[PDB]
């Protein structure tokens, strides 16, 4: 099954059009929204269905120029890596063998094998932190996690801060594999994200099952002749 096989009838229900047209709306009426519209579900594009082994929730996008690119907790490359970025790349540093600080806060490589990098909300006004979260996104998002944790088996979920916790607290427990700790944000880091060790139990219960690890150093597109 892909992404869209089983998503296709979500994709029909006026909670997801009607978040659709109001940020198309948005974007022709002076208001910047992030991502881009061509970049909103870069999540799904880069971790097809079958293919996730661990999701990581973020909630909103970033909401600055550069930032939001479709993938929770990244940004473009050449953008500055941002606070909550790096306090994740701190705890890999200290608990991931021969992990070092990337120059670059740019996931897409995570993405490529099989963190899923969701936020709950898609779009964002630029500037204005939550501005879409009373739209459709947390709905459509909410059946995203149920249709994984109902056609997919023995997936990492890495839930950090309350809202993720709250958006997954009915995951299956058993047959997926469900780690919590605080938000890697500033703001509650040092309240137990540090210290969650997530990056490694994620690959040791990976490895459990048979699938390999996520290599957690995310690596740059390169260049050619």
């Amino acid at each position: 099954l892909t992404w869209h096989d089983v998503l296709a009838e979500e994709k029909q229900q006026p909670h997801f059009l009607n978040t659709l047209q109001t940020v198309a709306s948005e974007r022709q009426s002076g208001v910047t929204i992030y991502p881009p519209q061509k970049d909103v579900f870069n999540a799904f594009r880069f971790t097809e269905l079958g293919d996730v082994k661990v999701v990581i929730l973020g909630q909103d996008p970033y909401h600055g120029p550069g930032q939001a690119h479709g993938l929770a907790f990244s940004v473009r490359p050449g953008i500055a890596i941002p606070p909550s970025l790096l306090n994740m790349y701190k705890e890999l540093e200290n608990t991931i063998p021969g992990f070092t600080r990337p120059n670059h806060g740019y996931l897409e490589s995570w993405a490529r094998q099989g963190v899923l990098l969701l936020n709950t909300v898609l779009t964002v006004r630029a500037g204005q932190a939550h501005s879409h979260a009373s739209l459709g996104w947390e709905t459509f998002t909410d059946k995203v996690i149920s249709l994984i944790n109902q056609h997919r088996e023995g997936v990492v979920f890495l839930l950090w801060g309350s809202h993720a916790q709250k958006k997954g607290a009915i995951i299956d427990k058993q047959r997926h594999h469900v780690l919590k700790a605080p938000h890697p944000s500033p703001l509650s880091a040092h309240r137990g994200f540090f210290g969650c060790n997530h990056f490694v139990l994620a690959n040791q219960w990976l490895e459990q099952h048979g699938e390999t690890p996520i290599d957690w150093m995310p690596v740059l597109p390169a260049e050619s002749e």
